[PDB]
């Protein structure tokens, strides 16, 4: 039987017998994602070029406005906003959403794959909503995932029930379930990091990458891929296995990616798919944040690959 | 004034006072590309998943059928076909087209950017049309370019008048001219290659990459990007500058990329944009092919970057 | 605040605290309507004409399969099927749906507006479901409405809470609420019927029409409009007010339109909008059917217009 | 072989060995029609209703559709470099194309015919007629005051259940279906010809009290045939492109005649009656004012009205016989 995101989410909600807010939140996100995809694909660009005589801001406004209007949220943290957005009282719901509305958009001028990343928390206290309501470890996530605006648009949704992938059919604006309960390979054959900055690598990163290129045994070197857009590189890691790294070094001891709306949602997707996501020192999902925009190092992907990285990491510790 | 691919090509044709065949060929190609884009973005995928109860083959069929019916072609070489396709007598025109209908599609399962690459030649010999009509050096190209199905769909068309970039507006199915007479940066800050083959690199490649990561003048290291899809990596190279390399290795001693419908069209785009494209020993466009599917090593991109590589290549003889 | 069909329906469901089946049914219908719209607008028609080398059947299959897979239905009556379809046990829910999947499609060759009409009933008994479960008076309707595939695509949904109109935004495949709690004009200025059957008209219809052309109170004559596609004619009646007639004639002594999936849903939409719908002798919604394909005469629209017709009808005893 | 509007037009141009301006004009129009279709189908309407907040709505998105359609047609024709004088239903005076963008063609068009009732989602359309400028004077409004006989090409786009462009030239009438998945007009019916006689009549009968006596009698013959044949069916959408296109595909007769209150009719000669009359005649149909062929009226005002009776030749001839009987 054909299954849509709308039907899938609603059936998960019925089985859980929640209040319906999470379902409304997910419907609003899906609508925002379809609108981002339409704009990312440049629908209407002819009008901008005068046929009748910003993209990351627009994407943020789409997510912000759809989530506010869901009546399911009270605190919104975006990569685009200095401060957490507090939802107005008459529209408050119980969920906190941290999101990057258009990840990788810095390089969108080369038409590289871009994406939207989101993580959904339940507000824990009855206090007046504030930025602190988003300062939860990723292990508290109720749902997380991403939309990839690649060759096609796909939404990957991770919940307690596992990871499910939905392909956007743009002819009808429906996300069609195409991969159920996905699991990552135990061990992959691709490593993914920006090797242009090798001179700044932590010595452990240098050694691990060297083992991928010059294996000490008789196995094949790993292939290298680095899109530079986190959603694309993570999704490839999910689909094909392997390891993705944006690690710490001396110049950047906390990494560069952002914990709340990049590392944690991806870490959650990975673990729900049977993968791993570490800072090197702890699981990403166990970091307790103190700042809504704080950075975290992230090494994620197939468990055997991440464990091997941790073995080398400890060797230099 | 807004300008479309249709209007642009027709206006180039009027000025040249040709017979109109090249214009009809390009109109057909544009139509095929819009049809490829729609299928790549998964329009109609819900019917495949049962709402009412292969992508590279379809792409090949679209290009083949649109080109045959243009009455402008006589010999068609596709990555998808072992032998050259000879157009039936009643539809034959004067042009030979070499194309990759859906480049990068091996990894389309992770929704990586894919593309269509094409090169157009005038049939040179007066013999009955045959596979040999496609065995022309790239310097004989009349027109070449590619469509990138990335975050948006863009057609890059290079002719004697230069390189022009058209964004597909999917709301109206029109390619809108958005970048005229494009020129690549003289020198970039990104290098692009699969570093997993580091164990197989010739010393010149190894040294060049080492200069990008550890510059001897103590300037900033280059960033690294490698999508693994040639159209995406070359388009980023064109738009941001820098260098793209696919040299020979032990699996691919004559290189990996195909001369006829990957290297030559990209080399032609590069040169018309003020860039360079070399095998290491000669310019790609000067290689005389003997086999329609033969491979070639390629180093292309910003001229200062390729020239620096060639100095290293010469230092190692 | 922007509102979607999905969000709107789910909020009505949350307030009523039902089992969720009606919501899942309405989501499935909405999906079917978007797919019918895409096909009606001829998306993909180029593939039918050989670019790479039935509409009412497809519409019926789309509605049938989406309703079956909703797990919300047990009995399905379609204009396209001689007998009621009994949903197999593992997919059964409590609702009976009567629908015309592509109304007006006989003239779709002139690209006349077409539409989808539906009426939803709750099955009352614990008996095994059967065709007789659809033999309910319109008064028992739980929900009804139509999709109009006109210059744009619009879904009109009537429930106990009133009538709401949603515009399909094809850029994102979303139904946007554009008119809330719709009410028809008390009196219109347009009458709508096929006057080619004037030779067969009941004297009451003949006199009523003569009053529209030669008003007895010295007002302006009514304009005439008759698309010949019921959904288009009824929707204009809803939007501008006025009256729509399909009375009996010699070919159709019980009228021509079908009671279960044309007259009753339109009668229900009209009444929830403050209009009227009569056979001449009784309210459409009060007719108790004995056959799922039985026909009924129908006069509907603004209350003052319908009352005026009824006064003429009673004058003719 | 599959055929597109672009390929088809270019092939007619190659055979004629013209300058290519007419082909560029038709390409520009085709682009404008695709944009009108997208807007008419309400692409992007969610932004008007606040999906991105009360900030991200653009200038073109707020414009009413008939203004936007006029802007699309105007700008695409100007930029074709093929036109010198443009007449639109929306503009009191003719637009004279600026000198550096001038070509030899005069275009009269109705950018969004029927849009007054677009609020009920009625079929709407774009109507166009193309003339070659005849005089050596500087281009001016007078260049559009040509009889329909002088038309080089005409036709319409219908935004109905699907979008179709009907294009009439000397080679006849061809119908192209817009495939919105790829934005291509696909040729679906070649060299179209109307039925000799139909079974549908189309006019606003609500205004029967004002009918010309000949119209009253003709309509009475359609509803109460004297030879005991079947009465005609009636259809009246109220949108000319829809009613005329149905007439072309199914046959029959469409009337917007004169009366004492409107002795010259209601529809506009330059950009409604003449293009529709040209299409009808190229399809083997007829189009009359009652007194003469529509295409023979020589206009004196770009917005002058004309009565029109068109459709299957047998039907129009029967109408004219009744009209002559009433002298
Ligand atoms: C995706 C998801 C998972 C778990 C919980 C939720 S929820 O809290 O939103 N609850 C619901 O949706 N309940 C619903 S849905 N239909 C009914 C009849 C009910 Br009771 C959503
Ligand atoms: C893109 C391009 C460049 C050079 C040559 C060509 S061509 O060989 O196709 N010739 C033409 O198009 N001639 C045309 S087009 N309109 C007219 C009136 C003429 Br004469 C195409
Ligand atoms: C449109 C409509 C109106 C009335 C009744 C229905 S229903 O019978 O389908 N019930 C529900 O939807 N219950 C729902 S929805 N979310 C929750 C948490 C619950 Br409890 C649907
Ligand atoms: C549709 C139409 C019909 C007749 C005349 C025209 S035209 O005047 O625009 N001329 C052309 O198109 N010439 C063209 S097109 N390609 C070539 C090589 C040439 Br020569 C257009």
């Amino acid at each position: 039987d054909v299954n849509t995101l709308t039907r899938f989410v609603m059936e998960e909600g019925r089985k859980a017998r929640g209040t319906g807010e999470l379902t409304q939140l997910l419907n609003s996100l899906c609508t925002a994602v379809k609108a981002i995809s339409s704009a990312v694909r440049k629908a209407g660009i002819a009008h901008l070029y005068g046929i009748a005589g910003k993209l990351d801001v627009l994407s943020n406004d789409l997510v912000m406005n759809m989530l506010k209007s869901s009546f399911a949220t009270c605190v919104l943290v975006s990569e685009e906003d200095k401060h957490a957005i507090i939802v107005e009282p008459e529209k408050r719901g119980k969920y906190v959403v941290c999101f990057d509305p258009l990840d990788g958009s810095s390089n969108i001028d080369c038409l590289v794959s871009v994406g939207t990343i989101f993580g959904i928390y339940r507000k824990k206290s009855t206090d007046e909503p504030s930025e602190k309501d988003a300062l939860q470890p990723g292990r508290n996530l109720v749902a997380a995932g991403y939309a990839l605006y690649g060759s096609a648009t796909m939404l990957v949704l991770a919940m307690d029930c596992g990871v499910n992938c939905f392909m956007l059919d743009p002819a009808i604006g429906e996300f069609i379930l195409v991969d159920k309960d996905v699991k990552i390979k135990k061990k992959g054959k691709i490593y993914s990091l920006n090797e242009g900055y090798a001179k700044d690598f932590d010595p452990a990163v240098t050694e691990y990458i060297q083992r991928k290129k010059f294996p000490p045994d008789n196995s094949a070197p790993y292939g290298a891929r680095y899109v530079g857009s986190m959603v694309a590189d993570v999704h490839r890691t999910l689909v094909y296995g392997g390891i993705f790294l944006y690690p710490a070094n001396k110049k950047s001891p906390n990494g560069k990616l952002r914990l709340l709306y990049e590392c944690n949602p991806m870490a959650y997707v990975m673990e729900k798919a049977g993968g791993m996501a570490t800072t090197g020192k702890e699981a990403v999902l166990d970091v307790i944040p103190t700042d809504i925009h704080q950075r975290a190092p992230v090494i994620l992907g197939s468990p055997d690959d991440v464990l091997e990285f941790l073995k080398v990491y400890e060797k230099h510790s």
